[PDB]
């Protein structure tokens, strides 16, 4: 209907004025001395937090413009978490400082889309000039390191990591289900894990993660579209008896069946979920039969002559337990017996002999490993639930930081990272004025989350910043101690992946919105 | 030549067309200062006065223009600059279609605000 | 009383937004293209014209602030043609062009004390790259040439000035008279002329030139101060017999006996004017003595104990016309014979002689020049008295310009002499990106003028501009004829002082307004 | 004070919509068929006339920019009167229909530099074409049809005319005094007119005609400035016994004893008016001294050693009656002796011969003839003394219309001779689009006039000018009669001078307004 419009300053000073909220109501949870924000809630008292996530997911404003500005920003730094591990935070308040000092240019008179290449030149260089610092994170010894930082110095997790990767290659698979009372537990498990997410949340039943998790769930594997749920009432029948749950795996579900099965398992009437198959083409086709393989069930294809209606309790696949993320499905311990399954992996191992060309290698040397180096899992000790479920999760955030480190090593952390990176290219300049201010703006934007963090402890920003520079290295200041010296031998460090995608993400939205002149959206009616 | 110059290249040459009455050579010379405005605008998302650009493209002959990714002139076809006719034609058609009805129109009638 | 008080943005928003009217309201009656302004009378019609500096003295706002502004880069500019003869609303519009993108630049981070820096060497620099173009006048040929172009072309006055600047040199005293009848005249009176001004406005006669005019007066000469307005009325009555005004030299007048004056031949009862004695110190003592020697009159001081009760009318000083601007003073043949003077003339001749040091000797060759050379007087042609009062005029403004071009030459006008010099400064550097800016700003801001008159034409600045810049020397466009070429060949040109002043006072203000924090006036009512 | 300033189109849709008042409500009393305007009176009963000119003085309207334009064209038109003797009226129709049109044009995006041009042009080249209708009035015979024409079909008065030009050339003087009882008188008497007028009004005792005269008086002959109102009362006084005005003539006279005069005779003690002597230089001095001479009185010169103290009743001129215009001095029969005259003759008859230049020729053949060809005096006939006083005006009226046409001729009045004019130059081009418009606008505003007072008569104007124009010749429409045909022989005709000075002076403002980008006034407070 009718909208509503606005141009230059204006679309503007709206966007700015929008995510000065959702930065300056985050800025604060940051760090060590971070404070608390106070999130009412309906029902109940209100939530007391410093996670600088959950302060984000509720903010939301008035003024559908305003709004608007801090709704990308906001839209774009969840990517960062959804990568890493961490940064969105970091993310979101480098974005504005990027952003504050970008219209405060264009407005100024300067070109925006020189701008926009002065700040993207100025990123890709500090983005390798980071990749200097990166020490390497290979040996079982430093990993320990790492997930340890990561669980706020607890031995036992760094190990129970290091040990976990140390079963299936620091590129395997490992997940984290609850204790069977004290004493941490660790043993290998023939499963799987694919690029695949739910289908439409709701499926999600642990809302603290954000996934869906089954436990003894049946599994359905059919190559082909389902839009008429009608061919599957014979079989979601015969799986609302036993008690267990489902799992969808086909071509895909469109529309029909699938806003149906969102509101079926939703009152509790036999709980379902789906997700698209793996990759496509004809390598799809066969990456679902080892799936079927490993789950001791059977492909349903139309071009054997097929029907989801033809189809009993035996035709389907069967596992322990399955988790699936917003983009990331994942299978533990399944019913296959070892006899068709190393049976298939000698199939599979001959089609790499008969390989014509460099592809058809690769996407067969990645089907293997999936199917051979099966899963980790790491059952938590416990002593008490409370505890039990602490752990858990201290443990989660770790091995995920870790992971990220493995890949892209790990570096000072506790905002040096940037100030030193950023200290460097100092003589980094472009083709005009116009494009050596889009630089000088996204340097002096990367000292925030330190000038931050110094903040957040009433100390001046403005020198211990000043200070950081002043040297080399990586030397930093504590944030906590309040105490110079080697950011890393102290024990504060971010994996790079993240250090570096926050900087990235944060940079790609700040861009945009200062090479916007026109916004777009219904009246306030 | 696409990029905006096709049309300023065109109504370039049309500098002597007339009609019958005064009243006509306006509605003329309207109808080619609207075409220097495809590329007065490209040459405007560019930060770059648009009044010169095109004075500049008009100065010359040819498939001559200014390249709006390279910010240098040339050859625009050469250059890998350029848009089937039938498009840029079509946009010139259609558009003169409507601008003509809205302004030969003395009477608009809508529902009531309510 | 309760003042009002301003600072930041506002203080200067609210001066821009002021100067922004003042520029904006004569930056349209610009050159040759310009265009008519309105200036509302009380009782009467109201009066058109373009002379841009009519049109500023008209000028003051409602918001004590904008006021503010707009009257202070007002005064500035009205230094240019007190020195020059013309560029006030050159200097205006240059003004406006620094400040307009100074503040833009100060409230977009900028340090202003730096911007100010930048700016001054830029102009520093252009004064003299603008020396280069200056191409002498000293011959009476090249002189000729700039009268006839000050005058439209016509040759009559160019000769005319020519032939006076021959006869008391181009460093003498000229003055315009009105005509006889037909046929123009040229001959040499004994006078003199000083830089010294009225004490107070009022005494305005003729408020068209700004100055005043007595015929036939007679003048007094006492050294010392004037306070008690008793010592005045055995003189000032014996003056209000022969019915001649009275001009008034001595030490100075204050407060008493000056707003005395300022009311008694402001009823018209005997009309009277003072202005403080020539130089200062015992040089002073001098100095006013010749022009006594010069005026047939008497010095009275109290060092011999003569007293301004004890003073007749055969003590005073009397000459056949006398003229005095905003700072300068001018004696029109005296009634001194020419024989205290010859010999005058001959004792300070000796004073020479006696010399023991340069500057005694400077003063000396300088009170000589004065009173030997005496002084100019050109009575325009005539034929008809509302063509006579034309010329008249034409004369005057000729003869002005003329004398600024003896001075510091002549260069391309029209707005190119500007944009030339501009031109080439364009490697220029200073300390900090803050003092490069407030340079690019200050060439950018050359680039007006021109850039109005071809405003004022309805063609496209944005050109025209940019191609006088594609080229150099004195190439430029000639805003009558529409037509390029050499400004100087095609007469286009204004002196190079001008030039220069207008460039200098423009931005002189622009400064100190980019370095303001605080604004102080009374309150709304 | 603080002013108020506007520019653009709202600078000038103000001064439109101000001439739209000043227009529409006297291009009513238009012609014939013109209708009433009722003026309205403070105390009494209100004024019901068609009188145009008086329908404009009591126009001034509130908004003081619309005022401000309407007073200007306001302005001007009342200069059309002031040369010929009508047009007043038609040059605000005219000026009108220009600004109209102009104004149209320019916000619709043409230059208004050119349109000023492009009508500038369509005029000059009309104003020939006009001179080409125009048909000579040289016999007694076509002068008397005119005063005839003039005086509203009289024959009386047209002969009075032609009589009276015959006696004194039709470039000599005449004036029209009050009847003695009946029967029209004429006769010659010496005496002579010089181009002054009065130095303020207020002398002005007959607000009607809207000079001043005085009967009998005494004349001051003074070779000076005056300002020192003490050098009158020697004489001030010797002019207050006798109970004689007196009137001044002087090089001139300043703020001083001049608001001192127009205060005196303001409240009745001694009525005296003064005018600045003769042309200036050296012939002043000699053309003052024939006016002494004339008037039995003689010259006071300082350049003899004369005071305005010592001076009786003896050297004071004096005549049988004076009148002073605007800017038209005339004097009526002086006491001067036919010796002193007739030899002051022979002594300037003989300058001729001692002739040595063109110039010193002329200046000597003016000083004789307005010296030896004295003076007409017309004393109205009678018969009560309401219609004396009626047929007085309706003399003059016709006297100076007369004048006018045998200068330049006369043409097809009634609004013809402009379309006519305009429907020849339908060829006519200029350099650029925006000055051939320039000129249809000048020449579609000449339809006005006509069209108007066609208008008066509610005949569709559209036709009447469309029928007049597919003609050609001095075909017109006579609005009287309501049928066509020749308009000279249909008695419809004014002097040429009148249809050209309206079309000249419409031009010259509408111009000026179309080329105003400024308008300054003081704020409504």
């Amino acid at each position: 209907a009718a909208k509503d419009v606005k141009f230059g300053n204006d679309a503007r000073v709206k966007m700015l004025r929008g995510v000065n909220v959702l930065a300056d109501a985050v800025k604060v949870t940051l760090g060590p001395k971070g404070r608390n924000v106070v999130l009412d809630k309906s029902f109940g008292a209100p939530t007391i937090t410093k996670d600088g996530v959950s302060v984000a997911r509720e903010i939301e404003l008035e003024d559908k413009f305003e709004n608007m500005g801090a709704q990308m920003v906001k839209e774009v730094a969840s990517k960062a978490n959804d990568a890493a591990g961490d940064g969105t935070t970091t993310a979101t308040v480098l974005a504005q400082a990027i952003i504050t000092e970008g219209l405060k240019a264009v407005a100024a008179g300067m070109n925006p889309m020189d701008l926009k290449r002065g700040i993207d030149k100025a990123v890709t260089a500090a983005v390798e000039e980071l990749k200097a610092l990166s020490v390497p994170c290979s040996d079982s010894k430093a990993i320990a390191q790492v997930g340890t930082i990561s669980a706020n110095s607890d031995e036992t997790v760094g190990k129970l990591i290091a040990e976990a990767m140390d079963k299936v290659g620091k590129e395997g698979v490992i997940t984290v289900e609850d204790g069977t009372g004290l004493q941490d537990e660790l043993d290998v498990v023939e499963g799987m894990q694919f690029d695949r997410g739910y289908l439409s949340p709701y499926f999600i039943n642990k809302p603290e993660t954000g996934a869906v998790e089954l436990e003894s769930p049946f599994i359905l594997l059919a190559d082909k579209k389902i839009s008429n749920i009608r061919e599957m009432l014979p079989v979601l029948e015969a799986v609302a008896k036993a008690g267990k749950p489902l799992l969808i795996i086909a071509e895909d579900v469109e529309g029909e069946a699938l806003a149906t099965l969102v509101v079926n398992t939703m009152r509790g009437i036999v709980k379902v979920a789906a997700v698209k198959a793996p990759g496509f083409g004809d390598r799809r086709k066969a990456m679902l039969q080892d799936i079927a393989t490993l789950t001791g069930g059977t492909v349903i294809s139309e071009e054997i002559g097929m029907e989801l209606e033809k189809a009993t309790l035996e035709d389907l696949g069967q596992a322990k337990r399955v988790v699936i993320n917003k983009d990331t499905t994942t299978i533990i311990d399944g019913v296959g017996e070892e006899a068709a399954i190393q049976g298939r992996v000698a199939q599979i191992r001959q089609q790499i002999e008969e390989a014509t060309s460099d592809y058809d290698r690769e996407k067969l040397q990645e089907r293997v490993a999936k199917l051979a180096g099966g899963v980790a899992v790491i059952k938590v000790g416990a002593a008490t639930e409370v505890e039990m479920k602490e752990k858990k999760a201290r443990v989660e955030a770790a091995l995920h930081a870790t992971r990220a480190a493995v890949e892209e090593g790990v570096v000072a952390g506790g905002g040096v990272a940037l100030i030193r990176v950023a200290s460097k290219l100092a003589d980094l300049r472009g083709q005009n004025a116009d494009q050596n201010v889009g630089i000088k703006v996204a340097l002096r934007a990367m000292e925030a989350p330190l000038r931050q963090i110094v903040l957040n402890c009433g100390e001046e920003p403005s020198v211990v910043a000043n200070t950081v520079k002043g040297g080399d290295g990586n030397y930093g200041y504590n944030a906590a101690t309040e105490e110079y010296g080697n950011m890393i031998d102290m024990g504060i460090l971010d994996p790079t992946k993240v250090t570096r995608s926050a900087l990235q993400y944060a940079a790609s939205v700040a861009g945009l919105m200062i090479t916007t002149e026109c916004m777009v959206t219904d009246l306030p009616k």
